[PDB]
DNA sequence: CCAGAACAGAGTGTTCTG
DNA sequence: TCAGAACACTCTGTTCTG
């Protein structure tokens, strides 16, 4: 019931990992797209519902470390 | 040499709300003071604020504005 | 149930003005 | 001079569709 990325209420298993709908589309957009993501911190940034917009670099790292896969 | 924003280090357009700043930090500060927002640092509150990363942490950005002396009083 | 599309909002940064 | 209004943009998030 809890997104393994941001801790928000999960909508199901997306791309191999239990996640919220916001993290689902964020991950796909991050993989397929082109951005400039740069951590302003130490790359330990806290990712939760309120702060997940703060550091997409760390959020995307968490997605990957959680094992999210587009071909899953 | 161009003038430098004391908040994010971008090119400064002049002195805004008491401090030499870029236009983006000018309008960011006004909106932060007047508005209701959720600003919580995801870091240690030491976050780097520059032109590229200034959008990352409005909490640290606002802190820098205040520490630089920005105010609406004059 | 889930992927992707369609739709919509938050926050930002610029130009324009007196 | 600098403060304010307002538009357009990016990144984001929810509802809809197959
Ligand atoms: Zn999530
Ligand atoms: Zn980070
Ligand atoms: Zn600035
Ligand atoms: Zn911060």
């Amino acid at each position: 019931k809890i997104c393994l990325v941001c801790g928000d209420e999960a909508s199901g298993c997306h791309y191999g990992v239990l996640t919220c709908g916001s993290c689902k589309v964020f991950f796909k957009r991050a993989v397929e797209g082109q951005h400039n993501y740069l951590c302003a911190g130490r790359n330990d940034c806290i990712i939760d519902k309120i702060r997940r917009k703060n550091c997409p670099a760390c959020r995307f790292r968490k997605c990957l470390q959680a094992g999210m896969n587009l071909e899953a």
